[PDB]
């Protein structure tokens, strides 16, 4: 019509579709810029200062690279631009949900301060999107360029939330199901967003991304899998895959669950928890919300960005300052002390409804050694992480298909025995971080002693500095020598 | 404390001695975290996200690189760890006195609410300087490390500013006169403020930066140029000196003064000017200062940052209305429409004191075609734009001095005709652009009109689009052909 | 057989038709595996190890992106696969003509060793082409796949070299002229050519680029100009064609025009002639050739490449002796030495005939020094460059079209007054740099004096290095001080 | 007569002492300019033009970056400019030894050529920098910089190849034991030598490197460890390790076995045993080598690089028809063609003296489909490529040791179940390729029934194509179903 040009770091010039430029000119999309995709990273990695506005847009222009793709090899795909559009808007808007500092909100602040209601970014995304939609007169618009809004903008939510709920989606019948596959991949995982934040995370964090999603693109296919039509991999390329979670794990490893970023994603939902009765969001019709209540009205949950931090940073309220102060101890770099880290062993598994009486443990330990100061349950903090390849305890690889360079239209599945004897024997994992929220010198000494007769206890792995913070307390453990 | 590794995009991985660990950890300094670098190019470049802090880490990084440098050449020059950290530090410090969206604030806001006082980053950076220091008790951590106060924090302080009131400063003598020319050089502008920004703001535009700063490092020598010590450049690299301001010019022309980039500072200055009465920051002692006003106080200026663009956007009070309608006008991309781009001829100049009468003469122009609407001169705005190589009229490499393979030791001079004819001729210039308030087509064509027409008057350059916007007006001007 | 993907360092994955393969799998074609892009410029930048064939890879896909993004953008060009496969293949096929060490061939060996043949890498691609089509039976290939042999054949050798002779192609019609800007754009120089090697030797040579062809091409339109249809660029892009051409003479300047590197390409040169009696390459019907005489016999040609350098080099004839010592001071280092660099001044050229006298004017200019050593004409090289904008005195902007946003089948043209007043006053201009062959430090000190003294005769630019290397010479130019 | 800077892509300004310049100026070191990196990886990879040369001053920098940087930190090292120099002088040195096409020569022909005699490129490095030491008057040179070339040589070559004859070296003492820990780590394998080739092969290879060397250097120390002197990794940086293998692999996977590039070295082989007989290459006093040969006189190996290749394929001697035909079937692309890949079960291993026998057993397989070809064991190639982390069937990282945040001169060792669950199970294992020398469709078909039958009867594992290029094979075996 008129192609809107866009500089993107990661991706270069891309062309958006006049009527990508009427959804992103919304409040609703807007917001986006007020939100830091790595959340506390930042305070870890300088570099690390973008926002999930620009993930937006990558994320919105490889769904559209990858399903013009597939049009051009397959045109029997029947793939139209009524197709091509709604994969793009999906990609666009599967962000729409995040709030202040993206994962501490959903992953941290959310599940303590409202732990009755179930909330994902995935519910928010469809919610905020709704909002979008009906606030700015977007319906007309989607007409204009042949859209069908009431199949369209449910094909939409489809991709961004799933089933909406033995087909059970409504957007699209099973001869498209691929599309599918490309903005949020249900099946295995491979999905474009995930393209972007690797490319973009790492230009911003300062590691380099070993994936290539471009690579990718060349060598995917369609093919029919049990009558349906599913994008397939490459049957040699299926190193490159195994390779792909690699990396997922390496950045969370590396950035994403970095210790002290994870910490500070921690204070500052501590200090949200201690104002969130003081502050005030106005939402539909000048009813006023909560931080933690911003999610029932998107309206409020428009005006709830990381500008939240900032408020109570420079309130002057005295009911705020509970909250205020703990900023200022992130300012000051008054943080809690790391302890230690340790594993679970065989299949022990440690349920989110456990995390609570963690500290509790922790704290119970009885070292054999004279301690100065004599610490508390709740001077600990035990941060549980999960690791795996984004499916629990299952490996994507096997929900993926391929396809032989000698019969390019006949998937086959690959096992893992068929690839390589020096991948992964597992694809999920749990880490325990332990900090101390006392912390002088003496106290961090003790933290040290009970965390590592905690480890011996429960039959969790050495801490890797073990010997040197608690030479007194290693040498128990038989299992350990 | 010892020393803190940091992994910077731009630099790799840093190292920061504790007592500037000490300086960046304060609410001063991690202000800095808060205030976009690039300003309104961010509503441009989605790229442009990073903000003055990391860009102050980098600059502070490369202060100390060419410091060390120089040093490890030149032992001659008795360059003592002292003199190092004083080097970081100022390097460090140096943007500490920007306001909310950078040259915004400093650049159109101040000019515009408080034209009585004559206000710059440099005496911003120097007070929050002071500020930070006495706020944080840092004059004891410095003389741990074995710096001398008084002597010290002027010579940082003429390092960020210039002479504070024949050799003028008095932070250092005249045989280390060559440190004052690594944070901000006022002899000729290289300095490593330059080379972080270019690389920074060019990793995160998407534009490739062509200047190599590390190569110029490895190059510099100290020589004595008229019983002063400075830093000599290799005769045979001043073409990539040339090549240096280029770049700066066109990282002006294509990134900073960005036509839209620019309209996206001016809709936020208004904005801000409108919300002026009625924004509150707590200063020292509770006393209460407006935006306008916050440069007054700088315990209220460390809390006035870009939080203020969404404090008036999420704002609900009333006498609020007119600030939040611009921002809200922003967010939907109803932006003061560009009408045109012009330069003058030979050696008219147009004097900052005249800039206020421009809209008035563009409404005043007589186009000579019949119009449906007419325009007033609030209907107009008009920008203008200063590009030069830093200098004003000057070429600054006529400041620079030069070294020999042969003779190390001795300074020479270098003049334009004995590096290249393809150089420019002139090394400053204008840029007049207009834009219309009123956005409908009606009144866009006539702006044109009248835009171009003004240009013919003043004999201004020929618009380039003018024979498609104004056919009715260019046949009139002869040089126009 | 369907699409090949090749990895490319600097544009990706590349897929390359079957067609295109079977072109690119012939002796012909691999034969550039065997020369150096960068000639001696190797010697200098380790980095710069690429060879023209996978320079030539890079510029039939440029080529392609072009033609298909000016295909998609307007129906109404009428552009066929047909179209795309040819300007590919002219893409692919335009260095097929390259000599060893590349410019060392074409620019210093051919015009010294056969002045009376006038000889170009076009000339060559165009005669390697035609032997490389009947030499592999491509011919039926082409009608294969819908190339029409004798119309398109013609089309592509018209891209390679001009007309091979008011509308003077016969490959394609007036309407399809636009194809004819792409792979080498004898009107401005705009082409997909200079766009490769701008990204791919910068890639090698560690010096980055300045310019980003992607947003050239999104930004390409074709218009009618004159009755022709033309690539016409948007008005405000004008700027970064003047930037273009800037990063063309940087490069220059920097890399390929480097000191050291063309005096590796005068002593490889030097020795290829010495050698050419002695060194025998077979060609058609077992007919030989000499290096000088293989561009008769396409044959021959095929097996001359960087190859012969090391033949020389591990010879044992003492026939070859000569040419052998010179590869072998070439190897320890013993280069000819740097005198120094001046210019002409005013409107005073010095015409390709003059050449040989210059040597012989240095040697002849009396300082007023008493010197150890007198030097002779062939004790000096003079090295005479042309730095121009690629149109000799020209202005190549003034041969580019634009359109408006406001008007984009509209082409209009710009003057440079219009753009900027920091743009070049000159396009063209030449750098003379003199060696001496005598490399002792006796005859360096010697040399440096004739040279001073030459320029001060002819009133040419002090060297920049004057004072130092010639003290004695240098007060007695008023004009020097 | 001073220091040389030279502009690398991967390391940007290295300074080279002229001491070092001295060696690099020589025809011995000169010779790397003409060996490929990569050997054949570049007929598949085109980026892959770089040579042995850039990789070795990459390699020299690396060396002296590490040793300079735990100098900085642990002053009671004791490490001198002598030592920094030899270390410098290894890195630069240890690929001296390297021949045509590199691991073409010393992993494939030169075992065929002449299994009698145990080669590799360590032994050559040290044998080639005995020649350019002696050849090239270096010994002086060493002294006038402060080395004892007696000690120093022999420190260098131990570096090179390990203990040329309880503490086994003779060139340092033990309180310097860390220094045979940067430029060939024969205890774990991280060294310099590893940092290099994955920055610069990725660089050429178009695949992004995922491991950062500059950090690892950053976080390195050197403490006791059972009374040596090694380098530590800070605990922390574990995962890193593990990291830099996995990416050894990966490149491994991806690149340096690349099927079609495996097969491309494998043809040059062919040719080089088959041009074996015809080749003379002229060594000391004139006396005459072969290819298989030239190994035992340095100043004939000094004259072995890819240019052999290029005599072949120009060549006209009868006798070299056969040599020069395969080398003419690799330019026209007609390869040996590829059947499939396969590896054994569980811990089954193949012996090396059974890697002959592999041809005649895929030739013997009987499987139930009719051809019309019957293939011999001449017609089959089976390479078993071994892939490990660096040291046979052992855990790299449990040959390396760590220091804590809290006592970092107390070195740990780190288990591999004390990092993660998801890290290999193994360290080694086989991959079997199969490729046949008939290239006609109707042959391969053939050689996929045999190839697939041979799977099977060997309980190897089911090829990833199987079931698509031999349906009729896959059904008779149970557990592939
Ligand atoms: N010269 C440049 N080089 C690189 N990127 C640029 C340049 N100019 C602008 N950009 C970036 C900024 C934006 O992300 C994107 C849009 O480009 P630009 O043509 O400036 O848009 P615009 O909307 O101001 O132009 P138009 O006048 O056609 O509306 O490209
Ligand atoms: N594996 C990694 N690779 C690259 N950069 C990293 C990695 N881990 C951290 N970084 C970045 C983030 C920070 O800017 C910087 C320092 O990281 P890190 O050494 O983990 O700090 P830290 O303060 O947590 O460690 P310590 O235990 O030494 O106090 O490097
Ligand atoms: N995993 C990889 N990642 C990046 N580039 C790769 C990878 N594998 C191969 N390449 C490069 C090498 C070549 O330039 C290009 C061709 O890819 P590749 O799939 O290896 O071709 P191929 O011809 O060997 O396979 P096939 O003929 O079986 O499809 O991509
Ligand atoms: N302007 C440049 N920018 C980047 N790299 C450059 C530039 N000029 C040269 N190089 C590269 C080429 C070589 O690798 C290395 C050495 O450069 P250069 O300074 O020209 O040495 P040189 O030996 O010719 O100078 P001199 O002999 O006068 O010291 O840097
Ligand atoms: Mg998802
Ligand atoms: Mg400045
Ligand atoms: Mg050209
Ligand atoms: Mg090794």
């Amino acid at each position: 019509d008129t192609m809107k040009v866009i500089n993107d770091p990661i991706h270069g010039h891309i062309e958006l579709h006049p009527l990508l430029v009427r959804i992103i000119d919304t409040p609703q999309f807007q917001r986006l810029r007020y939100i830091k995709q790595l959340g506390g990273g930042y305070y870890v990695f300088p570099g690390a200062s973008h926002n999930r506005f620009e993930h937006s847009l990558g994320v919105g222009y490889l769904a559209g690279c990858l399903v013009h793709a597939l049009g051009e090899k397959q045109p029997e795909l029947q793939i139209s631009e009524r197709d091509v559009l709604c994969v793009q808007i999906a990609g666009l808007c599967r962000n729409l949900g995040h709030g202040p500092f993206s994962h501490m909100f959903d992953g941290r602040f959310i599940p303590l301060a409202r732990p009755e209601v179930k909330w994902t970014h995935e519910q928010g995304s469809v919610m905020m999107f709704e909002h979008l939609i009906n606030s700015n007169g977007i319906k007309p618009v989607m007409e204009q360029y042949g859209l069908i809004p009431e199949e369209d903008i449910c094909f939409i939510k489809e991709q961004i939330v799933g089933p909406l709920e033995l087909w059970p989606y409504k957007g699209r019948p099973e001869n498209k199901s691929f599309l599918y596959e490309i903005v949020s991949n249900k099946r295995n995982g491979i999905d474009v967003d995930k393209w972007d934040y690797f490319a973009r995370d790492c230009h911003h964090l300062g590691i380099q991304n070993n994936f290539d999603y471009k690579r990718f693109i060349k060598f995917a296919r369609v093919c029919e899998v049990d009558n349906e039509l599913r994008i397939c991999a490459r049957d040699k390329e299926v190193g490159n895959l195994y390779d792909m979670f690699h990396t997922r794990n390496s950045l969370h490893r590396r950035a994403y669950q970095h210790k002290v970023g994870n910490i500070i994603d921690t204070m500052i939902t501590d200090a949200f928890l201690k104002a969130d009765d003081y502050i005030e969001i106005t939402g539909a019709g000048g009813k006023k919300y909560r931080i933690s209540t911003a999610i029932d009205d998107m309206e409020a949950y428009t005006k709830l960005t990381d500008n939240i931090f900032l408020e109570i940073l420079y309130s002057t309220d005295p009911k705020l300052k509970d909250a205020r102060e703990i900023l200022k101890q992130i300012e000051y770099r008054n943080l809690f002390k790391y302890v230690g880290e340790t594993q679970p062993t065989g299949q022990i598994k440690i349920k989110r409804e456990d995390y609570e009486s963690l500290p509790k443990e922790v704290a119970s330990a009885k070292p054999k050694v004279l301690l100065d100061v004599k610490l508390k349950a709740e001077d600990f903090i035990v941060d549980v992480i999960n690791m795996d390849y984004g499916m629990q305890e299952k490996n994507p690889i096997d929900h993926v298909s391929f396809y032989c360079k000698t019969a390019p239209n006949r998937a086959i599945r690959i096992t893992k025995n068929q690839v390589s004897q020096l991948l992964p024997e597992k694809f999920a994992e749990q880490l325990i971080r332990v900090y101390c929220k006392k912390v002088d010198r003496k106290s961090l000494y003790a933290a040290r002693q009970y965390f590592v007769q905690w480890c011996a206890d429960r039959n969790f792995t050495k801490p890797q500095d073990g010997d040197v913070i608690a030479p007194l307390i290693t040498p128990q453990k038989k299992e350990w020598n």
